Formats: C-alpha cells, sequence, structure tokens
C-alpha cells in the first residue's frame, strides 16, 4: 500500500480563534486536504476548545469524504465524546511528550477496549521506546504513532541520525509485535522524506509545516508538496 | 492619490508562535504582500511578545521596500522602542476599543510630539467620536484611524448602514480638521468595498481577513483580491 | 452598494445524487463561490428532496460566510422549515413561470407576514408582470425575482430586446413601489450584462450556467468570471 | 504493464439535461480529457436517452481523437446503433449488478459476433465471478470489464481488502483465459490505486468520481490526477 | 451598446491540414474562445477547402453555443449551403482586397435578398471608400465589415494615423446610411484598441493574431487578452 | 542513457506565413521549448522557403541555445547553407517518404562525408527498411531517423503493434551496424510511449503534434508534457 | 490619453554578463515583455558594451514586434550605428543626470537632424528644467523624457509631492512647446501611478524595477502588472 | 538521504546593486527557493562587497530555515567573519580554477582547523585534481566541491564525456578517501543529470542558470525545475 498523509488541520482553528469571527473554516481546509493528497484528517479536541471546537467535530464528522483521526487525551470526557463521535481513527495523546502507556497498562487497556467497543482503530501516541511500544502491543492497540518531535529538533545533524535509526528500530519492532505504525509531530517539509523512507510506516499525520506553507502558498499546493515528497521518499 | 492597502501580517507570528518554529516567517510575508498590492506592513508589538517579536521588527525595518506602521499602547517602553526604531507611521491604540484622547489630552499631547520629534508619522486609533476626532486634532496627530470594528459586527444589515454613516460623517469631519484618515480593523472581502468608497479614506490597513483567506489561496492573491476590491469600489 | 451575485449551488447536487456518493458536496462549492465572488448562496429546497436535502441545508446554514438565500414552494412544510432555519433570505417559487400572486393574495400575504416573524426577508419570484408585482408589493413582501426566462429562451434578437425591455420596464415600476428586485434564473455569460445593465436590480442569483462552467473550468473561475461581467455591465 | 484512462463523461450530460441548453456539452468535456491523459472516452447510450443522446454519441464519433467504448444494453436497437456507427469498444451492460453471461450464453454469442464482425471490440460487464468469467471467454468476447462497485461500497478496511482479493483472482483468472481485463466504476481518487496496481488490468474506465472532481478544480486536473494516481499505483 | 469580439479560427485548421490530421480540432478551439471572450465565432468555408471543411462547419454548427459567422465568396454554391446551414451571419467575401460591391450590384443584390430571406444577417467586407459602402447600402446589405489591413501594415506612424481616420470617417459614413459596421482583418495586440475605440463599431472579427498569440500563450488567454484590450479601449 | 527531445518548429512558421506577418515569430517558440525539455530544435529549410526561411535558420544559429538540428533535401544549394551554418546536426530529408540511401548511394556518401568534415552530424531519414538501413551504414553516416508515420497512421490495433515490431527490429538492426537511432516523425500524445520505451531509441524528434497541443494549452506544457510521456516510458 | 509602456531589457544582459553564457538572453526577454503589455523595447548601448551588446541590437532590431528605443549618447560611434540600424526611436543619453541641451545646442541640432533624416524619431534625456525643455523644442527634437530619478529617490513624502509638482509643470510646459513627453527612468511599481496620471505623459520607459519584480514573478506577471498600474492611473 | 540542492542567490544581489536600490532582496529569494526544492543557500562574500553584503549575511543568516553555506576566500578578514557568522557550512574558494591546495598545506590545514574549532563544517572547492584531493583529505576537510566548470564549459560531446569522465573518477576517489563530496559551479539544466548521476555527489551547488531562468520563468519554478531533473537523473 502506498504510505498515506494525514493533515491536522488544528492550526487552521488557531488561526480563526485569534479573533473569533468563523473563518478560515477548518471544514474547508479539509476539504481542500482532502483533494489535495491527504488520506484522511485529524483534528486534536482539547479539553480547554481553545481552538478546536465541538461544532468542528460536529460538521467534520459528516463533511469529511475521508476519514478522522481525532486526538484526545485519555479522560472521561473524551472517550464519551469519541464512542458518541465514532471516528474511523482515535490517537491518544498525553495531557519526550508520549503517552505513559507502561506506566498504565489498566486505564489503556480499559481505553482500547472501550473505544474498540465502539468500532474505533485505536493509535497511541508514544516515544520511540520498546517498553512503552510493547506495553501498546500488549494492551490491545491495533496502531501507536511515534512521536518525530526529538527528531525534528535535532540540533545536531549528528543527533538527527541518532534520532532517526532509534525511530526506525523502534518501528520494525513495533511491527514484530503485529502493531500498525505512524509518525508525525513535528515532520516539515525538509525532515519529511528520512521518515517516510521507513517501510513500517503506515500514516504520518503532520500539520503545523503544512498549515505554515499553506499561509504563504495556499492549502492545496502545501498538501501536494507533502504527500509528493512523501512518495519520493518510498521510490 | 490612489486609496492605499496596508497589510497587518500579525497572524503569520500567531500562527508561527503555536509551535516555536520559525515558520511561518513574517518576514518572507511582508515581501508577498508588498508585491501583491499592499502598500505598507502594519505590525502590532505586544508588551507581552506573544505574538510579534523584537527580532521581527527588527528585521522587517530592513526588508520593507515600502513603508512600516508600527502599532503600539502608549508606554515608557513603546515609545522608546518606537523612537529607536524610526516606523514611518506609528498607530496608537489602547492596552468600542478606540484610544481616549479625549480624556487624556496631555499623554496624547506628549506621545504625538515626541514621536513627531523622531520623524514618526503617528495615527490615532479611535471610534468613529467627533469628540475623540476633534480631540486627536487638538493634540497634534497628522492621521488617526477609525475603528470599523462596530460596523465589522453588524448584527443587523440596519445597524450596519448606520454604522457606515457614523464612520463616514466622522470622516468627513476629521478631513475637515485637516486630519488624514485611515481605517481597517475588523474589515473583510464582504464589507471592504462600502468603506474604501468613502472619499475621506486614506489608508485601509486589514490584517486578519487576509491571513484567513491566504491559508486557503496563498498570501499573493489574498492581498491581491484585497485591493482590487477596494479600487473597484473607488471607481 | 454594488450589484450582489448570489450564486445557486442546487446542480452540485445534481451532480451528486446522480450516484447516491457524498461528492461533490454542497458544503464545498458554498465555501469556493463566496470566496470567488458570491454574495450569497442559494439553495432550493424541493418537497422530494431530489438534489438538495434536509442535511445540506443544516449544514450550509452553520458554514456560509455570507447569507442563505432558501428557495421554496409555499407551503406547510417549508415555511415551518424556513421559519425554524432562520435563513437571511426566502424566496418564494412555484410548486411564464412565477409565482401567482395576484390570484393568491391572502396565501402570498400570510407567507410574508409569517416568514417576516421569523426575521427572514422574503423575496417572491414572479413574471416581469405589472399586475403581479403590483400584487407583491400590497402583499407587503420587500423583495421580488424577477424570472428571466424567457428573456433567457429568447429565440430572436427581437424577441430577446422586447423581453429585455419588459424585464427594464418591470423592474423600474417594482421600484417605483417601495420593492427592492432580484433577477437572475437563466442567466449566462453571454448574456447576463444587459440584465446586470438595469439599474434596479439589487442581486442576480445565478445557477446553472455557473456550474456548467465549471466542471469545465472550476467553480472559482466560473464565480469570478460571472461577477467579472456583472461588474463591467455596470461599468 | 501500461495502464489506459478511461474516461467516462455520462454525467457531463446528466447536469446539462437538468436544464435543457446546450451547456455543459459533452463534447467539449471529451477534448479536455483527451488531452489530459484520458485515453479513450466513454459514453452510455441509454433507451430513455435521459442523458447521453444520438446526438452526443454522433458528433463525439466524429470529435473523439482516441477512441470511443460505447456502454449499452444487448438489444437489437442498440446493436444495430452500434454497428451504425463503428465504437472502437463496445461494452455491454444492464439495462451484483453484472451482466449474466452465463445465463444467456446465446444472445451474448451472437451479440459479441455481431459486434465483432462490425469491427467492434467487445467487452462483458461482469462481476468478479468464475461462473461469468469462462462464460465471457467461451462466448467470444475479448474484454471483460470487473465491476469494482461492491469494492467501492465497502463499508470496512477488512470489507474492502476483501473485495480487492476477489477482483485480483478474477482478474489472474480472466487472464489465464485468453481474456483481456478492465475495471472501473466506483473508483474514486481515494480508492483507485490498489486496482491499478491489478497486473492484468488493461483500462479502467472512470466517470463519476472524475466529474464530481471536476465541478471543483475544472475537468484537465480532475483527469490528469486520475492518471497520475493510476501510474503511480503500477510504479 | 456592448463591443462584441468575433474570433476567427480557420488558422486552427490551417495548422491541422499541414499534416491530414485530425488535430487541432475547429470544434475544440472554438468552444474555447466561446468561453474567454468571443460572442461569436467565424469561419471562412473556402470553395478549394484549404483550410475549414465541410464537416468542420456542420459539426461547429451544432456545438458552437454562441453564433457563427459564415465568410464565404459569392457563388450558387456557398449560397446554397449557407441557405443550407442557417448560420447567424455570412460575410461575403471576394475569392485593396475589400469585396467589389459597386462593381456588381446586381449578384450582391440577389445574394442580400437571397441569404436574408434564409433568415441571414448579410455583411459585405469592403474597403474604406465611400464608392463601395454607398453600394453595399444601396444593394441592402444590413452589415459592412470595413477591411482594415491597410491600417494593420501602415508602416510609418502617420502613414497609419492616415488609415486610422480614414476609417473613422468611412464608419460614420455608413451609420449615416443606416447600416451597421464591423471590423477585424489584420488587427493585433498592438494595434486593436485604436480601432474599437471608434464610436460605430459594433463587432471585431479578428483571427490571425489570436491563433499566433495561442501557440504561445495558449487559446484562452490569447482570446481573453483580446477582449480585454476591447472594453479598455471603450473605457 | 538520457532519452532525449528534439522539438520540430516547422509549423510556428507555417502559422506565420499564412498571412505574411512577422508573427508567431519561431525564434520566440525556440526559447520556450529548450526551457521546457527540449534538447534540440530541429527547423526543415524547404528550398521554396514555403515555412521557414534564411533568416530563421540565420537568427536561430544564434539564439539556440542547444544546439540546431537542420532538416533538408540532399543538393548543394543546401549543402553549402549546411557548411557554412555549421548546424549541429543535419537530417537528411527526401523532396513510404523515408530517404532513398541505397538508391543514391553515391551522392548521400559524399554528402556525408562533405558534411562530416564541417563538423556536422549527420543522420539519414529512412524507413524501417533493412535495405536502406545497410545502405545509411555502408555510406558512413553517424545516425539514421527512423521514419514512424506508418506507425502512427496505424489504423487498427494490430496493424500497429506490426509497426511498433518493425520499427524495433529495425532499431536493434540499425545499432547493430554501428548506427545511432532516432525517430520521431508523426508521433503524438497518444502514440509516443511505445516508441520511447525502445532501448535503441537515442532522441525523438517531434513536431507536429506538438505545435498542434500548444494552441491549446500553450508551447510551454505542450513540450513539458511530452517530455514528460517520453520519461514515463522509460521508467 | 492611452498611456505606453516601454520595458528596458538592459538588466537581462547584466545579468547574463555576469557569467559569460548566451543566457539570460535579451531576445527572450523582448518577446515576453512585448506580449505581456510592453509597446516598446528600449536597449541602452553603452561604449564599454558591458551589458547590452552589438549581437543583441541586430538580433533585437529583427525579432521586435513593437519598436525599438535605442538609448545612446552623441557620438559619431553611436550615432553611425543609429543611422544604419534604423531604430523606431533614439533617445540621447549622457555618457542632475539629464542631457545638456542647452549648453551644446549645435552638437544636439545636428544629431536630431542627423537621426532625423534617417527616419529616426528623436528624444532627448533631460532634467525637468524650463530652460532645457526650451532648447530641445528650439534644437528640433520631437520628444523628451523626463528624468524621474530625483522624484524615485526623494526620501520624504513632501519631497516627494514636490518632485512630483516640478515633473507635471515640466511636462505641461513641454507640451505648449510642441513636444511629445516621456519618462520613466526610476520608476517602481510603487511609485509609478502618480507619474502615469500626468496627462502630458506618452510613454513610460521602464527597467529595472520590472526586472527585479521579475527575478521573483516572472518578466511576463512582472510586465503584465506595472502595465495595469499605468492603465489604472489614467483610469 | 536523497541528493541536496544548494542555490547560490549571489547573482540575485548583482541584479539589484546594479542600481543601488533595495530589490531585488536576496532575503527573498532564499525565503523562495528553500520553499521549492533547496536544501540550502549559497551565499559568496567578496572583500570587495561587490554583490552579497554583510547586511545580507547577517539577516540572511536569521532568516533561512535550512542551512547557509558561506562561500569565502580564505583571509583573516573572512576568517573572523565567518567565525562570528557561524554558517552551518563554509566554501572555501580562490581569491583550472579550484584552491590550491597541494601548495599550501599548511594555510589550508589552519584554516579548517580554525572553523571547525567554531563548529563550521568545511568544504574545499578544487578541480577534478587527484593530488588536490588527496591534499583536501590530509588538511582535514570534511567536504571537497568539485570545480564542474571545465565539464559545463566543454566545447564539443567529446570534450564533456572526458571531463565527465574525469570528474566521477575524482568523486569516487575523494569518497574513498573519507571525503564527502559536492559540485555544481556552472551546471545549466541541460547538463546537470550526468552529474547529478554520479552517486558519491552529496550536494550540487547552483547559481548563475538558476537565477537566469528566474527572470524569465520566477525563482519558485527555476528551483522546483532543477530539483526535479536533479532526482530524475539519480531515478
Amino acid at each position: 500500500a502506498e504510505l498515506l498523509l494525514g493533515v491536522n488541520i488544528d492550526h487552521i482553528a488557531t488561526l480563526r480563534n485569534a479573533r473569533g469571527t468563523a473563518y478560515p473554516d477548518p471544514v474547508q481546509a479539509a476539504f481542500i486536504a482532502e483533494q489535495a493528497g491527504a488520506d484522511g484528517i485529524t483534528v486534536h479536541l482539547r479539553e480547554d476548545r481553545r481552538h478546536i471546537t465541538d461544532r468542528d467535530v460536529r460538521i467534520l464528522r459528516q463533511t469529511l469524504d475521508t476519514r478522522m483521526n481525532l486526538e484526545m487525551a485519555v479522560t472521561e470526557e473524551m472517550l464519551a465524546i469519541a464512542v458518541e463521535t465514532k471516528p474511523h481513527f482515535c490517537c491518544l495523546v498525553p495531557e519526550e511528550g508520549g503517552l505513559d502507556v507502561a506506566g498504565q497498562r489498566d486505564k489503556m487497556r480499559d481505553a482500547c477496549k472501550r473505544l474498540a467497543d465502539a468500532g474505533i482503530q485505536v493509535s497511541l501516541f508514544i516515544d520511540a521506546d520498546e517498553e512503552q511500544i510493547k506495553a501498546a502491543a500488549e494492551v490491545g492497540a491495533p496502531f501507536i504513532e511515534i512521536h518525530t518531535g526529538c527528531y525534528a529538533d535535532a540540533k545536531t545533524d549528528a543527533e538527527q541520525a541518532q534520532e532517526l535509526a532509534r525511530i526506525a528500530k523502534a518501528a520494525t519492532f513495533a511491527a514484530s509485535l503485529g502493531l500498525k505504525v505512524n509518525a508525525g509531530h513535528g515532520l516539515t517539509y525538509h525532515n519529511v522524506k528520512a521518515i517516510a523512507a521507513i517501510p513500517e510506516m503506515h500514516e504520518l499525520n503532520i500539520g503545523h509545516a503544512i498549515i505554515g506553507r499553506a499561509v504563504m502558498t495556499g492549502l492545496k499546493d502545501a498538501v501536494a508538496e507533502m504527500k509528493r515528497l512523501m512518495l519520493e521518499a518510498r521510490g
């Protein structure tokens, strides 16, 4: 299968809420992305509705032509919402910045099972850590998403090749356990290739860099450009 | 003279700071705008550096091909900065949301004179209020900028025509006193024309709506589109 | 202000329901048109829900940046719907081609009354007929939309200039009664100007021609094109 | 190895025949598609001539630069027209949705031979069923077109990888019997790749998704996008 | 009123017959221009069928969305074809270069009357010469098209102003005889305006300069740019 | 190695001389193509100077950024011109359609040697016929260009595969004699790939199909699209 | 009333002559500019032939579709070349920066007459000074080109409205003496309008700003932008 | 990872300093290139500050998103500058064309040492010379950039293939010494591939050709174009 590109449109809302108006609208951004090479759309519903709102999730769930990846923390509230919303994907995150699955095997087991019961495919956001990965496999998540943050912030060309290698070994380890593996968070037009080249990678969920390119060149080209780089890497 | 369009790039930074990276960069946005129909660039330096930073102002002041309109509150800090920076324009604002010039004739007189002494053309941000306008004329500002906020938020087609009329009478009053008059703040692609049609209008400083259009269509077209609407109104 | 353009997006949905999939989606088309020169979006909710659906209207009502013009037949169902939807405009059409206001003064008078209590501004779609126009004015409707179908259909240059004269004359008469007047049905890229040249015209609501240009050229350009011909006509 | 794209322009006609004007014209759509990556144009001449008309087929036959793929039901009327027109291909269709070749070996036997004597390369529109494939081979048709509708409608990932498997097996089966195999019908920008990667696939005939993308982006980019996805799948 | 643009697509066919292929096809050129500024399409059916052919004319007559202007020499053949084809316009040309109406008053008189009974508006392609204009008025032709070749070939800027003047006086003279007047032969992007500013001008029929620009920029912009220059001239 | 594309701009001049103007100018067409995928430019200086003229050749020789391929008949005139012009390449053509080298072994032998001393690489335009290939090898020509006309005219899909095969075997045969081989005459957007996939192909010289596409889309994309199809073929 | 744009392509050559390759070629730049709204092309042939060369002028003279404006100093060499080349215009320049006509009435008297006998329309590059204007009139030159350099360099708004006043008076003065007046030299996208609005202005010759915009956006849009600003100023 | 592209923007400034204005601005060009395929930006700070200035470098150092490659002569001035600027890369060039490392082992050894202490990664620009390569490796430099000038200049196909072989061979040898190798000087759109095909190449730093394409076409496309040819070469 072709590498997939999930586009996170949270920052479209960031720009909206810096002024209370209705624009720009994440609903429009999603149509653009789904038609410029995005295979999925990701929104992070935060408990403080600061940036994405219940409305966005509500309409988005009716307007998306592909599928939603709802990013949320593991709280009673969010789980409740997710089960009602029935997103195709759910990515659990904290409130290096990865979920501490290994340290909460019960809570995560309960969440995965529950979301799974609502027909939601679950992804645990975690660091390139085999303990955490082993833990995720064990609690029942069909997916994990490796935090590419440290890799993006690689101050030195060395720290980077090092970070890349850790992610790669982590992914291969994740797949041997039967997990499908995503990445994203921090990837840019300049560092996406090494990650896209990792064979075990299933989908890359990228947000900020794309929105940052969009204010300059427009969303359509920004999304197309990212996808193209991704497929260049694989070929 | 042709109506002028000043583009406020504050929100380019809003989108930048929602992630600490270097992008998107307001310096790039300014080149794009200055070449797509913007006659001036406006940045608001806030005391909490939340969104635009000293760096932006510093580089921008060297990279702008047209001129800077530095938007700031009337504090010792800001005045200090402005005098050092030597912006071509300075727009004083509060910390309907207009400066209370009438109620602070001394502070404003001191500020205007001081900025004027640094060769800075001053603009007082105020409501469509003849008392405030008379006050501004009297304290020495060569410019005022009428807050178009209430007009943009006109809930009813009636409240709007009403708000438009107040702005228009206010402008004509401002000019009789020898003031040059700007507007902007809240204007959109759908309400810019009635304001652009007001003859006394010198420059419209527009920010949010343009950045909101840009994430969809790119900055170049967003700026060009606004300018075109503006010149359609006048002709 | 300037001549307005309302884009009817009904045919986006007729292309959708020809296959029962979710695309194309009227919600997307509305975003595009509103950002390319449309001042309003028109949807006709048929009783058989042939093309537009209650879903489209529901979402559309929350996503439009400008204003919705609901096109509907005068029936208990539609009135109740219009009342709860609270569209900014409601254009009453038949269940030469226009509504028979003269022959149903009672129905129409109450209809307008009922919609006006819900804040909806009513427009009666009628023929370039002085009797119907006078009747419309008498039932209290604030708007009338003149059916330009025959003008469009005109098979000979003469039959066209004639239908044109008949329309201009009607527009003038309706305005003499305090009626604000629209038109647009059947208008094309090649015949829109003469109509747009009529001074009393407030807004042209066009659909088919635009969507038909769109499949070849894209909605954005199709809309900007029409908008430009219209403003050219008044220049 | 070099996948061909056949664009079905039927829906261009549905949009036109919703108004009774000459636009949009299928003849224009074909020129665009043929120059944007289409290798053939398909038109379905229905009995009720609701969408595509005799005129279309007649001019299309003289304007096409590549070749026509005439979709029709097996009747004396349609068969008569086919032999008259001399389309390069003829795709027999019912008027799982597939054509029943097994249950009519004689009708089909005659149809194919008749069309064959007229120089028409015949293709039988069938379901991914071993029975029908064997029938088509035995009956003498050079081509079969596997119905992908079920694969497109598959609600879940698993129900999809399943339908994909059936099609891939059916294509390999078809090929071993000396049959050339096409598909398309239901393919979209989001599911087309998995079908394109099927080695045996000769040509994918696609319509609805392309025309639906076209009302937003324009026919050329719509057709060009699809062709590009297809070649990437084989690359 | 509106200055119209008729695009002569003859040279598209010229480019075709230089290889006896089907491309480029005039039927396509015609769709492009009609959607990019052309108000009409002109084709010269030469007796030897050098450039345009009978099929061109026949299909064109069914595909044109605006109207056809059939250029032809005066011979029973062409007339019969014309009467048969019922093109909206017929511009009689010779096969200075203008049609000699004075020297053939009888023939033309029959032609005009003849074509006029079929319902075809006739125009006589003539030189900016009074004898020929009076001649065309006497004969009953509703239109004349002034040959702009000598103007287009105007070597010096004086020899050129001579031609302009000569064409302008001739146009006013023609109008004074109840004739409607066109022009267009040899007009280019750099000389069209002076001619378009002539008040009496009803439609400019241009071919060569446009096709010549189109090879570089593409037909769409070549047409749109010419229409744009014309409207600028009359503003 | 890299499959090269030589664009024959003859038909640009064809379009020019159809009016004896200066536009369109081949010198311009040449800049466009060289920057859009052409690795060379080909011009056929016909003895009667029908299409291309001496100035064309003369200026072109000073403006081309890549290299010239002068097509010409074998006569003392052309040779002298060639020897004078020092074009990088010279493709000797007749004035099946291929050059008859067998029947003129002597003449060609002198031509090749003659042009070769001026430092001009020579290529003989011949049919996919062994007698002529052996002939061209014997005579000393370093290149041959296989005429692809019969292939391009391939009415049936069989008559076509016959030509492909015939060209492929001929190319391998030519290579086995130490000859380098080109092709290109009559190749289009829909048939170029099969020819480009032939391993022995060194450069495809194409003209007509490109100019034909360019009238619609503009030269730049016409060239870029052809080069793109070619690289796809060899990948 | 219809302002002409003259594009100076000198800087295209400076960029080339910084490397000693054939690119970028002024010949290409001229084709683009002439088709993007330029009415003439200017080239300054300098003694040191540092930028523009003899070759350029030589080919330019044969490729231009509009006309050449040869900029040169008054010397026997340059004058000799002018008479040989026969440029449409010749703009005499020094090699306030303006040409001293007053202080050399004889040289200029002869130069103009000589160029005049060669058919060259002469223009004297002078400062906005009453003395020089009178001299140019008395000396016999048909044109003068007012140096706008000082107006472009004006540091402050007031110093600018001042220089603008001097130019406008000088142009009206020049016109009353029967002189045709041009400008340009220093104009930019940001100051061009005020100069364009000057009624008397015949042609603005611009170079640097346009080429500087061109390296970012491309020559065509650069030239098209400038022409559009100019016409808006007169509109 | 993949072959990198470094864009030298020196010529943007050479177009600027040809007039002393502020445009075009290298800072803008850098943003464009970095977003169109450039992986690095190269600036050559000459001692005479002919084109690039200390200002450009200072700002550029704060605005680049990727990494700066400072090109400089080995002198006390430049070293101190490089040391305080801390560019990611420093490419040492002369004050065949490359640096004489073999003959200045001491200077070079210390230079590298000094720059490496400031964290700068050093590259020595040298000829495809085994002696210089070996010397470079011995002085401790981590990179070498092979001068491709002669390859570029090659006047004959043979002289080119030869210079090519010489370069490939050198690259291989340098890599055998642990040296990472770049190239790019003089590379064009027509000769870049053969070079990019060399496996050891790490990054191509190209300038003139790109800027020269830019004035015609725009920097963005110029850069994306080059980047695409490069990756095509490695495909």
